[PDB]
């Protein structure tokens, strides 16, 4: 068997090849579906949605017509819904007054379209609200229960405005503007760093959904908000600063306000009145860390939240009743006498409790059902606790008043919250997850008793959506069509869902299909497709997908990985072997998806005669919590065996493969991965290519870390074993194997890692190769040169073999 | 001829070799004592610092006043100082009290004074203190040795060592505020006169108390004040002031602490005093103050200052009735301005321009006062012919044209004093040195002034002695074949020389001065004694020859060749260039070069012709060679490296042309980027350590000195910025390597952070090192410097490779 070597171009001319090569548009997302009511006219539904037309990211509707000629494919046109000459990322609507509410750049703006006042034909001129504030506002929403009512975020403080009478009051003093980080780490419906970073919560406020009507004929607004103290945090810096909590350090100090708006009866407001918890956070909930997430019920009687305890290896979904909070009182006696006004029945409930031996993962899926008798809630919620597999659980909890009576003066124990539970059945089972993450939900038709979700059932590389009844679970009717992974949306109204798909031949697609039942049955459902919303640019004529493989594994799990063959493969011949990597926690490289926009230059590199090689090991994601638990405490102790295993698979099977010439490369957990390959299987790997890698996992974030590898504390054995700056003396003692490659403003993966494994590295007299990014179209351009060039210089040609 | 090829070695191979080949401060800060005993065998006590891997002491020796002259006498160390449970030292001779900071402690402690001469170490006694924070720049009060003042938290502090009373004389500093919020700061020199100027202390004690009517006294301390508000701020990995090129320098003015102190040695009160008009209106025009003390006897403090452009210097004497207590009172202090007479004036008694920049030293001598309108002094100057000489001059005190009670601002020549005489001391095509410990020293019986010159060569420094009244016969002191750095003991009677040549390791050696009965004007030498005995020639080192070229320019260069060792006849060689290039330096000379770069010599014991050339803008050739780049930094170094290396090359058939590589640190790291980008035809590599990218990201003091102000000056910032021409270097790799330090706060990182940003973006291929904080530093840049030069400039892959 011959060794081929790669065309050894020089840099000008490998910067040629790279950009006539190279010679990504937000598909529409965010959809809405309302109703026409019309019945004179052709249209059911109109539906609003976000999508790039190198443009805004902006508002566009589309007319979902009564009928189609089933022989042809409707196309639906985009309807600009702004009259515009940034960026829309999000936006809020209110199906009753029909109002539009979204940020763009430093103005919020609204407009009306399909509420009482009809559905224009033409642009709409977006209306900024006017304010005082001096700052760009953050994150507003609408008031569900008066649209006149929006609230945002001003320097980490809440403020209500009213888009009708032009009136605008901040409603907390927790922090001011004009102070310094160290002085001032206090801030209102703000989350902070590992919320936003580890938990994809994003939020920190939430409006009560109904009003309370005065006597006088006023009305009272609420909002639920999380307040916290950064006090204790660490801080960090970066060519400003930050609160960032290290591994074993404080997170935020953290508590539930409630603010309370009186608004008489001409809209403007009487008083604001900032409540606080009857008790304080650490008393009412022992043991909890993060708020994870947090709303309300339908109708507005509880708040909710859902509860992690600092090691995430127990949840506790709680019911907060607004009676739990009285006024910020100063004096003593008078604050004395408010605490006595609050009856001892109104105590917190947690309505579910679940714990695991290996993590909770965090989702969006929490759905309550109408409240049928003050005694009781119903909900459905999602969980690996019971199987290891995610699912679907519809359950009843009884609000049963508690044994603990704060007039008594004690302090409550551990179980006084606790709730009943009368039933917990399960909606989904298998071996396979429901997912919940990143768009992810579910849909409840309460009229038909149905339930649409997405899963892993039919196979870990597709995503696909389903129905199944609640009321009597059985039969799991799947929707979407085989040969694609699917990403879908399903109408409030629950007639029609749209899917993103692809597959890895075809570019992503995006399609309307209208839901239907046979008149026998209103629980079976049929679906026919409708029209195209974003029809596939269509296959990539320069690019050639790789095959999907998988391969039993000695760890006793099937293991997928994507193969890219060399172009133009020749007979005899066995070519240099480039393995990305990923393969951290939370996330799947290897399914049937077009892989061909992100991972294009993995064609590239196949193009210039290099095998290239992806395998998800142990701990990636869509194959269940035990798959994941693998390296729970060991994480960089077995990722490398899995993606040797499966390197030595494929070697014995295709003979193209030449083990003596292998390369690996990964951005991030890829870059700790690509450094531990160096380290520990030496024998295998000639040359590694970290991308911004973790190197010392002490220095990385609370909810990541100790979710995967405990408190330091704890675990000091593993942190050292996993943390590749502690073991710099296992790297080669010979140069052009190690290249480290990082941005200097990184500020998830801090340019510190990269510094530390330097230190490290020079006191162990090792050698290695550094690329800096400083500050961007240009530095991408020079990574992909740089890379190509080292692959060639040390992997790939000719001279890299004299080399040695 | 054919090409040598330097043994491809592996890391680990490169590694040992650079071990088994690695397998402490001389004697300093000398100061001279008289026994005064006629019974006992010693003339004198010398006391010195010095380390014998060891903390840098106090040490003595004994001078005899007879030795046998057969024989050598080595002077045995004995050390001053008991081990407690030291970079400098003050003494007051009619006392002989030491002073001296050793870690976070300032000690004290006695010898050679009335109470005799130890004959065992002595127990360093602490300054006890309130203050939470590090004492810094300890002084003794020359008036009285009782008292000392010290710098706490950037405030001017006093502490008596008898009664153990301490107060602070300054509240300019609040230490618990943002380091953006408290920018002010009293006594303490600010970074760019540290790190430019070479000016360390910020504060000077009068040498002199005047004595009060109740039996008490006044002592007196001058200082700077700086207000750093508007200066940029850096940030690190805290922060500090860094006056980028053409933005602010602090704003600074002159004070003074008046100290009324009773009987008994009690502070009576403490008077702040300030100008009795702003520093800008007294001093027109001045930016710097480059230097500052007294006379003898404590009637003017004094100061050498400089304009923004450095080419106006001022003497100017400071009476302390220019000063008066601060007063917030409007009344009261308009008051005090009507009761200083309008006599009482700046005196401007020196005042010199040029066209290419004052180089500021630390020559400056004051004599006795005879007469109350006259002041008789020493300076130095380039000015005149542009060759650092010594003058003796005296000014004229005149009362001034100026009356401040007119209520007018004083014209630009309104201080100036006349010169009633200038008079050179020495001349010639050579100079007296005057920095990095050169300075002179002035007898004042024989009328006599040893100093510091080149005048025998350019490539050594030696001693030499002339008369200041009848200025003729320069008499040589030091021996040639070796360049000298010397200290002359006060009494004028010894000297003391540490000297070396490119052959042999450094030495230290005492040298007696006498005179010929018949004239005490011409002065001998005598060898007396060892203080530090040369390690003897290094076993395993070999000295480069010295060579020389006449340049087209039309100056002598100087370079300094390693030839490659079992030199191969018929063959050529791989060329290393190492450089500096820069002002206020020169690398070719006749000193040791064994110890700093040992490492050219395992260069050529690995087959490279190693070259060294002192470029035009290089020191020790006066200032019309040194001002050759005056405003076109970067434009003309890299031509006289060619020059220099063509004609070695055309001499030397040994010497590969086609495989030449650069190599240097800070203004040589920078030329070195110059080279590649420049004479892309001549050097294969640059390894740029620590460079200058962008002349904008730099300091006043030095880039203004050299470039002028920005706006003066567009194409010479631009041309000499490597960081604004990134689309000027080799598209192909394996030719640039940069190597910096992340924490540097002289050549911020910065300079190479935004190198990389250009070179990014002009599509441009780079290597990169980092140390991000320690010997284990220099053994790894050791290891990849000459893995990367075997591998990609003198190896058989590397000939490949291309
Ligand atoms: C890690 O999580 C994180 C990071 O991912 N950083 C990062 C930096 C730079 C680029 C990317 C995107 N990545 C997309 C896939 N490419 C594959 C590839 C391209 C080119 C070639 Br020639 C071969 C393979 C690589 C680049 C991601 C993000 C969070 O913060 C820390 C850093
Ligand atoms: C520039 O002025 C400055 C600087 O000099 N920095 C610096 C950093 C690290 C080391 C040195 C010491 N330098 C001594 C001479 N060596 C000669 C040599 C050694 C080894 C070999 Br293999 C060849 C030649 C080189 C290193 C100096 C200091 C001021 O601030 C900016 C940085």
């Amino acid at each position: 068997l011959e060794p081929f070597y790669v065309e050894r171009y020089s840099w000008s001319q490998l910067k040629k090849l790279l950009a006539d090569t190279r010679k990504m548009a937000k598909a529409p997302h965010d959809f809405m579906f309302v109703k026409r009511n019309d019945p004179d006219g052709p249209h059911s539904d109109r539906i609003y949605y976000l999508a790039m037309s190198n443009r805004e990211n902006t508002l566009f509707y589309s007319e979902i017509p009564k009928t189609i000629n089933r022989a042809a494919v409707l196309m639906l046109s985009w309807k600009p819904l702004l009259d515009l000459f940034v960026g829309i990322a999000s936006y809020d609507y209110h199906q009753g007054s029909g109002t539009f509410l979204f940020q763009a750049g430093s103005g919020i703006y609204h407009v009306k379209d399909g509420g009482p006042q009809g559905f224009t034909q033409q642009p709409l001129r977006p209306n900024l609200v006017e304010t005082s504030c001096p700052n760009i506002r953050m994150d507003p929403k609408l008031c569900p229960a008066d649209p006149d009512w929006i609230a945002f975020i001003h320097s980490n403080d809440i403020w209500i405005s009213n888009i009708v009478t032009r009136e605008e009051r901040r409603l907390t003093y927790v922090h001011n503007e004009l102070a310094n980080m160290e002085e001032d780490a206090r801030s209102a419906g703000v989350a902070t760093f590992v919320l936003q970073e580890e938990f994809d919560r994003y939020s920190g406020y939430w409006w009560c959904p109904k009003a309370e009507t005065t006597p006088s004929g006023g009305k009272i607004l609420r909002i639920l908000y999380e307040e916290n103290d950064e006090s204790e945090v660490e801080i960090i810096h970066v060519t400003d600063s930050f609160r960032y909590p290290k591994t074993g350090t404080a997170n935020p100090k953290v508590t539930f306000k409630m603010s309370e708006i009186m608004i008489d009866a001409e809209g403007r407001i009487i008083d604001v009145i900032d409540k606080e918890l009857i008790q304080p956070f650490e008393i009412l909930f022992e043991g909890v860390e993060y708020i994870a997430r947090a709303g309300w019920t339908p109708e507005g009687k509880y708040a909710w939240s859902i509860l992690l305890d600092r090691s995430q290896t127990r949840l506790q979904i709680v019911l907060i009743s607004p009676e739990l909070f009285i006024p910020v009182e100063d004096d003593v006696m008078e604050r004395q006498r408010l605490i006595e006004s609050v009856p001892d029945s109104v105590t917190p409930l947690i309505i579910y409790e679940e714990t695991t031996d290996i993590w909770i993962n965090i989702h969006d899926i929490f759905h309550v059902f109408p409240q049928s008798h003050e005694e009781e809630i119903e909900f459905i919620f999602a969980s690996e606790c019971k199987t290891g597999f995610r699912h679907l659980y519809k359950i009843t909890s009884i609000l049963k008043e508690s044994k603990y009576k704060r007039s008594s003066g004690g302090l409550p124990a551990p179980s006084d919250f606790k709730c009943p539970i009368k039933e917990e059945i399960a909606i989904t089972s298998g071996e396979w997850e429901v997912l919940g993450r990143h768009g992810s939900n579910i849909q409840v038709d309460e009229v038909r008793r149905l339930v649409y979700f997405e899963g892993t059932k039919d196979s870990p590389l597709e995503h696909h959506l389903y129905v199944v009844s609640y009321v009597n679970p059985g039969e799991v009717t799947r929707l979407t069509d085989r040969g694609y992974s699917h990403s879908c949306c399903i109408s409030q109204h629950c007639d029609f869902f749209i899917s993103k798909y692809s597959n890895q031949k075809n570019p992503h697609c995006v399609s309307l299909y209208k839901l239907s039942s046979p008149e026998d049955d209103p629980t079976c459902k049929t679906k026919e497709f409708w029209a195209t919303i974003l029809d596939s640019a269509g296959p990539l004529p320069d690019y050639t997908p790789p095959e999907i493989f998988s391969f039993e594994s000695t760890t006793g799990f099937t293991l997928y990985g994507m193969l890219y063959k060399p172009h133009d493969l020749q007979p005899g011949k066995k070519y240099p072997t480039v393995l990305f990597i990923y393969g951290g926690p939370q996330v799947q490289l290897v399914n049937n998806r077009f892989k061909g926009v992100k991972y294009f230059r993995l064609n590239t590199l196949a193009s210039l005669g290099y095998v290239v090689v992806v395998i998800d090991n142990r701990g990636s994601c869509h194959r269940g919590l035990k798959f994941e638990g693998a390296f729970k405490y060991k994480m960089g102790q077995i990722e490398i065996d899995d993606q040797v295993e499966g390197l030595q698979y494929l070697a014995s099977r295709y003979d193209f493969i030449d083990l003596d010439r292998v390369g690996i490369h990964g951005w991030s957990y890829g870059g700790y991965l690509s450094l531990m390959a160096l380290m520990q299987r030496s024998d295998i790997f000639r040359v590694a290519i970290a991308g911004a890698p973790v190197t010392l996992w002490i220095f990385y974030d609370t909810g990541y870390t100790e979710r995967y590898m405990g408190h330091p504390d704890q675990n000091e054995q593993g942190y050292y074993l996993g943390s590749v700056a502690m073991q710099a003396e296992k790297f080669p003692s010979e140069p052009n194997r190690l290249l480290l490659l990082h941005g200097f403003l990184d500020e998830n993966v801090h340019f510190a890692h990269t510094s530390i494994l330097l230190s490290f590295l020079v006191r162990a007299g090792k050698p290695y190769d550094l690329q800096i990014y400083p500050q961007v179209p240009e530095s991408g351009e020079h990574y992909e040169l740089h890379l190509l060039h080292y692959l060639q210089e040390n992997l790939g040609s000719r001279i890299a073999a004299l080399k040695v």
